[PDB]
């Protein structure tokens, strides 16, 4: 009984709950998770580092269930015509280790995103915020500018990508919601000036400045997505030094994150921690907050666990043959080589 | 993306044959040790549980990627169920594409006898004609073959608190009539006189299957049931009275029996004796144990020949697992519409 949902079954899955109504249960799904957060057999993702890209294994997994995601980050890839972040993933029972969903996670992976995102900006982000900058308009883009757009209420998005094709693509795909104007900046500084929040999702391997101090104002927060792996950043080392910095898995952050360009004992606060009430999160309305997001393990465990259960609802997905199931007698794995 | 599931598989390995599979599987496994240094190798990662535990076990090198998912459950076969469950893929390193999904339950028994053979070809006594296998259930028959087959074993003492286990051996390699596989009724009297001691037992927690008082000059030990920390079959003091060989250090220092033994103790690195940089048997009387508990280079190897085999039969399935070539690789989003849309 291993389930299995692939790239068009994922898309139908999507289409029938809704974009928006799934980034917004995900991310309630996603905050309950993150306040289990000491539940949880946590683990720095394993890289394995290339010349333009890297692979990643992120597992993690409680008392009775164990999840992985299989995931690159090839920014190059778009010049061949391929995503820079391809993934796929698995939930197993922890008790037998059987595998119980395969499932692709390239569009689960921008759905999780954009949802871990939202959540933290509900959490740090100045209630009042209706503006944001969104900084890269490739893959990511569409999901993040949705989520913020019906779920935190940002009802104008100024849009900037050294690549003008890719901006006309953001605009065209969110079109058809009239609630939202997205327009095209000339630069960076242009699209950040005067917003509640900047949202960075651009794809370069190596140390960029997107964001410089000069940029920053009283009470932005800032939704560094971006950069994710050791020796890919966004963000100028001063932008952190002048916020109150939040992250996921601490120890993986600190090697991958933005915070990877500043001393080991800069201080940064556990997300989780300010979701409990346990630790302050925003500390004023002149303050700035920066979400150094990497992604985590825990996402992944998270939507796979909805995805399992929503598909399992409209009983989607189809069963493959993985490992082996109940037998006769499962000490005779050579009765295998005889044959199906 | 290709898929090989498990039925695909049975096919493919019926049509090779065990024995051969094994055979080209250990000379590849062999070129791949050689190249140990063009490897980016890590300890493969656990999450332990009260009852087993489940590991992902990554590998590379400058043109492919690999990792095997696998759990080791004991409790599993009085659930009817497999104590060992593994799969795995093939990746392209210049664009993180996955190329093979891939069964690997069956593939984890023969790259496990291929290993033990081809250690056992570098560390046993050329003249090795007996071996005792201890634990006759999934790895054992792939076991007896491969050295039966390629390393001129003919007689097998075999033992398992299973009597039933021992029985679907002896019945699952009768037709190899070349071979004798006899049941013991103890350990202690399984290993008597024999060139090669096999250790293939499931029990999570420390046990001391083999004791130094079995030790007899000129043996090796095949040591493969232990994988995990708290996980051994022998005896500490077993190991004092050997040269110890193992796959990655890293890993085995944590997980292999060695585990048993202080930070400092000399053990010998299975590749380096396979390039011929160290000894491997370096006496008729040593006693030599490989301190097994897998690798993922050994992963990555049987995943590239199981491509291969199953490329030149036209077997195997394509699924959509990721997304391949598109007109707009930034356009996540339209994958939203549905299939259709
Ligand atoms: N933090 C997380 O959890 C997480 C999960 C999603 C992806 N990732 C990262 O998010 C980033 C974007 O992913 P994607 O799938 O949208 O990639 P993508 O390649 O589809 O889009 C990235 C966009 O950034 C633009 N860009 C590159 N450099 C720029 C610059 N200096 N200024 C402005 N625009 C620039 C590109 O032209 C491109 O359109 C990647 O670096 C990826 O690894 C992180
Ligand atoms: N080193 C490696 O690369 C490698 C790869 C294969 C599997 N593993 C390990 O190999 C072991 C066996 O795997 P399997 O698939 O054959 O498992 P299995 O459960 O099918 O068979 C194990 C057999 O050991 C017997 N056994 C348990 N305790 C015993 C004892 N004290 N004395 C004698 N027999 C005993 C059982 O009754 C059983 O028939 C497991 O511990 C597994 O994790 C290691
Ligand atoms: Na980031
Ligand atoms: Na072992």
């Amino acid at each position: 009984m291993t389930y299995f949902i692939d790239v068009p079954t994922m898309s139908d899955l999507v289409h029938d709950i809704g974009v928006a109504p799934f980034i917004g249960e995900l991310a309630a799904a996603l905050r309950d998770d993150f306040k289990r957060w000491q539940a949880f057999d946590k683990s720095a993702r394993v890289a394995s580092h290339s010349e333009v890209g890297v692979i990643e294994l992120m597992p993690v997994a409680d008392k009775s269930r164990y999840a992985f995601k299989y995931v690159n980050g090839h920014p190059a890839n778009t010049a061949r015509n391929l995503h820079t972040v391809m993934a796929f993933g698995v939930l197993a029972d922890v008790d037998s280790g059987y595998p119980v969903l395969l499932s692709e996670l390239t569009i689960a992976t921008a759905l999780r995103t954009a949802a871990t995102s939202l959540m933290a900006a509900q959490a740090l982000a100045r209630p009042n915020a209706r503006k944001m900058a969104l900084i890269g308009n490739g893959a990511q883009s569409e999901f993040q500018a949705l989520a913020f757009h019906k779920h935190l209420g940002i009802e104008e998005i100024v849009a900037y990508d050294t690549d003008p094709l890719a901006t006309a693509k953001l605009i065209a795909n969110l079109k058809e919601y009239s609630g939202l104007t997205i327009r095209r900046a000339s630069s960076v500084a242009e699209a950040v000036k005067g917003v509640d929040i900047i949202t960075t999702v651009t794809a370069d391997k190596a140390y960029a400045t997107i964001i410089t101090p000069d940029m920053l104002e009283p009470g932005m927060h800032l939704n560094a997505v971006g950069g994710d792996c050791p020796g890919k950043t966004e963000l100028h080392a001063d932008v952190l030094r002048n916020a109150r910095v939040f992250v996921e898995y601490e120890p993986q952050t600190r090697i991958e994150g933005e915070i990877q360009q500043l001393p080991a004992d800069f201080p940064v606060v556990d997300l989780w921690r300010v979701l409990r009430g346990e630790t302050e999160g925003r500390q004023s309305d002149s303050q700035v907050t920066v979400f150094d997001s990497v992604g985590f393990a825990l996402e992944d465990y998270t939507v796979l666990r909805y995805v399992l259960q929503q598909a399992e609802k409209r009983g989607m997905g189809t069963k493959i043959d993985l490992v082996p199931w109940v037998e006769d007698d499962p000490k005779d794995l050579f009765s295998h080589t005889r044959g199906r």
